[PDB]
């Protein structure tokens, strides 16, 4: 799904394959993905 | 599709069914739709 969808103190790495500048998107928000913010992993808690 | 996708001098009516404030989204842009900007019609040219 083009919509990435984050719990509150969660964050995911977006693979900007225009630059592969993988950057943490500190949540939470309804971040929207073009294929320039490609998500890598899951909403796993990361205690 | 959640992504609405507009040619240059085109525009579509987004049905904000939180308010049904149908407003013209004068293009062009990769406008993204929550179900608060519900698209109504097609990318037909509208001469």
């Amino acid at each position: 799904e083009a919509i990435i969808r984050i719990p509150p103190y969660h964050y995911i790495h977006v693979l900007d394959q225009n630059s592969n500048v993988s950057r943490v998107e500190v949540g939470p928000k309804t971040y929207i993905r073009q294929d320039n913010e490609r998500v890598l992993f899951a909403p796993v808690r990361m205690v």
